[PDB]
């Protein structure tokens, strides 16, 4: 038996619960972890909120990353005492995730480290490897340093922040924007050239072609914010659609597609194939590592979790928040 | 001097003139060609329709395509005899095209021939090169054969046909739509699978997230019809949109790119740069080259051509409209 802090429903409300519990509380899986470490997400503080949505159904241990060492595997490609990184598919959304001291997932849902700690890899977590599939969609349209600035939306997230060090790092000219001005400095350490407001900006006329001046864009906001980044694409360039923040609607023209040749590239971390997922981890160990992610990170025991939940969800938190569990 | 077909607008209606003309006539460019084959696409139609929208001012020779020889040269790229075919940019809708003896074009928009004849280049078109883009384009984002079905929409048109033909011969499963039912058995000999009527069906509800049907799809139509399409591609697949037959506008949502990892990939022939635009004529002579286009040929002597401009604006003509300038 070990502590587990679990999600509950009660009349309306949801509160998360420290409880001990037995092994047969764990979901399914050929894969046993000792939970070393995770995050706090905006989709973890939608899980601890009332019609957050983000749950199927209560109860449930949240925590979407998991990152520790194999106690137990009936898989030949884990042994025992290997480290690793579950993440995405139902974890933490629809079976037990990270926010307890033990977790068992299917062997096709679990990644192996190899240079990088299970701190960086929580740290680095579902919102960097978002990050980090975002560059590659953009790399693997013809994206290259040196032909315009490459803008990220809703820059001061979880995907967006890492994006910004990821494409500035790798020599990219990065405009950052964000609705929170207090985060500007921020933004600025983390390599944006510039940092501007939302989009489009409350004068702008909307046009199916207007002025072209990203070479790329990294989008997490959607809805009208997209809908002017397309229209402002130069040819030939593209944009990763990684979010959504508002209704889910999106009212474009096909102008920027076939007239300038532009790209739309839809970015899911959730269901994305295990083979690839193994792959792009392999790059965030070594060169599509975010250098300066570090800088903003804060370890938080676990106990204390519910308090940095809350500041997630207003909106108020500085930095990136990784929970410690059982280190 | 030599003959030129040149359309003139003439008290509203658009007319086209077999006249003499002199060198003078000739737009600006390095490379001077004596045309031997171009075509007749809707574009073309357009060109010679009232409020065709294609043409930037009048007079104009028109033909968006151009093949032939080379007969004189201010580049070192090119030389007297070289066989060439030239398309896109500016020519046949901003500076006289392919309907007339000779036609002088900047070498940098100019492809060299080598295998392939200036019939066969004539034959493929911007049309058929479109074909092909869109098919790179679905195969630089992972689709490939034997996952499921691919649908090409307006499947009847210049682009759909020559998709089908490519798409089908690389093992690909297409499924060809078409509002036209008589061209079911056309579409058929060029390698379809499947033959279905417009998209969406009158009977089923539009959703951000419809029945995942479709692998990829190479979409010639725009509008109501993308919208659909996008909702019903599977999870991790792609679109290649080409074309706009209704309005430009499109109302989708973002839930595809960012649930299902979908891509919507645009194809511009128009000003796509000469080095891409030379390679992929290398690939139209090899690998990629349409292997059942011939059989839909006819060859339409440009003094004949009027009749064909008619049928195809009306949406009745059958294959596809060589037209032998050059004796
Ligand atoms: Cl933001």
């Amino acid at each position: 038996e070990f502590t587990a802090w679990i999600a509950r429903e009660n009349e309306g409300a949801i509160g998360l619960s420290q409880e001990t519990v037995g092994e047969s509380f764990l979901p399914q899986g050929e894969v046993t972890i000792q939970v070393e470490y995770s995050s706090v997400n905006f989709k973890d503080a939608l899980a601890l909120t009332p019609k957050g949505g983000v749950v199927r159904e209560y109860p449930i241990v949240p925590g979407i990353d998991v990152a520790g060492t194999v106690v137990e595997s009936q898989s030949p490609e884990f042994s025992v005492g290997d480290t690793v990184v579950a993440h995405g598919y139902d974890i933490g959304t629809a079976r037990h995730g990270g926010y307890a001291q033990f977790a068992r997932v299917p062997a096709d849902w679990v990644v192996k480290l190899d240079g990088m700690s299970t701190r960086t890899a929580a740290a680095i977590g579902t919102a960097g490897f978002t990050a980090a599939m975002s560059v590659e969609a953009l790399q693997s349209r013809g994206v290259e340093p040196g032909n315009g600035p490459v803008l990220v939306t809703g820059a001061s997230g979880g995907v967006g922040t890492v994006a910004v060090d990821l494409l500035s790092a790798a020599g990219f000219e990065v405009v950052a924007s964000s609705g929170k001005p207090e985060k500007a400095e921020l933004l600025t350490q983390l390599g944006a050239s510039k940092v501007i407001g939302r989009l489009p900006e409350p004068d702008t006329k909307p046009r199916p072609l207007g002025k072209a001046q990203w070479a790329a864009a990294v989008d997490c906001v959607g809805g009208a914010t997209l809908a002017h980044v397309l229209s402002t694409i130069e040819y030939g360039g593209a944009v990763a659609a990684s979010g959504l923040t508002g209704g889910p609607k999106l009212e474009t023209t096909v102008l920027p597609f076939i007239l300038r040749g532009v790209s739309l590239l839809g970015i899911d971390s959730v269901q994305y194939p295990i083979d690839q997922r193994r792959r792009l981890w392999g790059r965030l160990a070594s060169d599509l590592a975010p250098s300066r992610l570090e800088s903003i990170t804060h370890d938080v025991p676990i106990a204390d979790v519910v308090s940095v939940i809350d500041q997630v969800r207003a909106g108020t938190y500085s930095g990136r928040a990784v929970v410690a569990v059982a280190p």
